[PDB]
C-alpha cells in the first residue's frame, strides 16, 4: 500500500515509554510545559501537522491551546520544548520505529523524552539525535 | 492505526510524474544508471528499505542487482544518482506528498527526477532540495 503521512491532527506517541506528547491542561501560555503523559483523549494531547511552504519543514499546533511547539530558549541540548505562538520549523524524518522529529534549523537536535522516563510530566527536550527509542514518536492519525 | 515506514521492498513512485524508481536494466555494474520508467513491476523498479544503525539513516536497495543507491561522483548539483556497491545514505523526510529522500551526509540534497519529465529513462540526479514535486516520492510498501 502507499504509505503517507498527510497533513492532519495526531497523537504522538513516544517510542520508549508509550506515553503521548502532552502540553499541559493545554495551557495558551507562551512557556507552557510540553511532557510526556498517559495517553486520555485529551485535546492538549493532540497535534495538528502542516507543512509550512518552506522545504519540507513543519510545524505542530496543540489542539486545545492552539499554540505550537517551541523553545523555551535557543535550542540546545536539554532546552525545554514548550508551547508557544511562534513555532520552532520540525522535519520528520523516518526512523526504524516511528519517526524523529528534527529541529529544521538545527537538524542535530531532535525532540527527546528525557531519560526515556515514563513517568506523567516527564519534560520533553531538545537533545543530540543518537536514534535512542525516547528520540522516536509513533505518528497515530485522527 | 499507527502511520508507519517499515523496513521492507517498495515501488518509489515520482509525485510529479507518476514514474518510478529504476535501476537501468536492473544491472548489477558499478555506476548503472537509476532513473524514471513507466511501471511495469519488474524486480529493477523494487527497492529495499533497511536502517543502517546510524542515527536515522537509511540505504535503498535493488532488488534485481543487489546494488544500492548511490552516485556517480561527488555529490552536487546534476550528480547522477546510480546503482553502486556503495550505498549512499540517506535520510526519508515527510514532505506535503509523499517523502523527500535527502543524501545524510549531503543534506542540502534529494533525490530529483530531472525536469520533472515524465518520459522513460530521464535521469534521477542529486540536487538542491526545493521541494518540488519531482524531488518527492510515493513510498508503496510491497506487502
Amino acid at each position: 500500500a502507499p504509505i503517507s503521512l498527510p497533513a492532519g491532527t495526531y497523537t504522538l506517541k513516544n517510542v520508549s515509554t508509550g506515553t503521548v506528547l502532552d502540553l499541559w491542561r493545554g495551557e495558551a501560555a507562551e512557556g507552557t510545559a510540553i511532557q510526556g503523559y498517559k495517553s486520555h483523549g485529551g485535546d492538549n494531547q493532540k497535534w495538528r501537522l502542516k507543512w509550512t511552504g518552506k522545504g519540507n519543514q513543519v510545524t505542530l499546533q496543540n489542539v486545545k491551546s492552539g499554540t505550537y511547539v517551541g523553545t523555551a530558549s535557543n535550542i540546545q541540548n536539554s532546552v525545554n520544548v514548550v508551547g508557544s505562538t511562534t513555532a520552532v520549523p520540525l522535519d520528520i524524518v523516518a526512523a526504524d520505529k516511528g519517526f524523529a522529529i528534527e529541529a529544521a534549523d538545527h537538524r542535530l537536535f531532535v525532540l527527546d523524552l528525557k531519560e526515556s522516563n515514563p513517568a506523567n510530566e516527564t519534560p520533553v527536550i531538545y537533545y543530540n539525535n543518537n536514534a535512542t527509542d525516547n528520540q522516536k514518536w509513533k505518528f497515530i492519525d485522527e
